[PDB]
């Protein structure tokens, strides 16, 4: 299966899988909207990460990426489509290449019932929030330059709107 | 987090993990009561495999595996300890080599609840339908083999009764 990454999969690319196309899905919106306690900021000092919501003018740009069947022979493993806050689907994904057809990925997403969800703020906030947080992972912010240049080496900074102008307040918060 | 490979993953080693120990764990017993339809059997023309039973007396050789940290930094992914006839649950899991002490694996079981057990049988029985078996992952003999001869790189074959006979049934068979 084909499962869609709008995050840090994209860059964090030291994982297995068979295959990878760049490419789009629709009806959704990448936002910093997530808190993170466990990777990029941690409890009593939360950071933010994404998360994607439902948009019907919405577009996200990432990767999809086929993941390699698994091993053991000896249960089924599911899939649960319904389940606390994260929600598991699948949605159309467009290659960047004509060449290929759409075709149906995964979606792994923590909706607004997750207990990490911070839910939308001002982005002045945001970006200074990002800007103090820290995490097993790393810090936010080099989080969110990852994202933010990963994206650019897809597309123009019109794609996303929220993430290039978080970047920017961000970059400007590192100047004073 | 550490998972304990009781069947295929001792000899399927091609997945990526941060590290491995031979050992064994207790109060299991390994049995070849799990149908299997996905892989080395077809629904009409089920194949068995391996599963582990609470047994008192038992003990399971296998291999524990050290699984690596997860990239995606969006979402947690969470363990469920309970469900639908697949059991999750932590077992002590003793290294062959006594200079690494005890420690606790993850064991994922397939239950009498799921809809794939097939149960006791007799073993003449259970080797005869493993000898037609195959699936999509090959033939169910040669899974047989290969945890057999896998085992016994690991122990004496008076540590399998139940596996080590069933290979030499379907020798037998294998023969005639």
């Amino acid at each position: 299966m084909w499962v869609f990454g709008y995050g840090s999969l994209i860059w964090k690319v030291d994982f297995p899988y068979q295959d990878k196309l760049v490419g789009y899905i629709t009806n959704y919106s990448r936002r910093f909207w997530q808190g993170s306690t466990d990777h990029r900021g941690v409890p009593g000092k939360p950071g933010r990460v994404v998360t994607l919501v439902e948009d019907p003018a919405g577009c996200v740009w990432g990767v999809a990426y086929r993941l390699p069947v698994g091993k053991e022979e000896e249960v089924k493993a599911y899939l649960d489509f319904g389940k606390g806050g994260y929600r598991t689907t699948t949605v159309i994904f467009y290659p960047k290449d004509p060449t290929t057809k759409p075709f149906s990925v995964l979606l792994y997403i923590g909706t607004c019932d997750n207990p990490d969800y911070l839910g939308p703020a001002p982005l002045e906030d945001i970006a200074e929030q990002i800007f103090n947080a820290a995490g097993p992972s790393g810090r936010n912010t080099e989080y969110l330059f990852e994202l933010a240049n990963s994206i650019r080496n897809l597309v123009p900074e019109e794609a996303d709107e929220h993430l290039f102008a978080l970047e920017k307040l961000v970059k400007e918060r590192l100047e004073g």
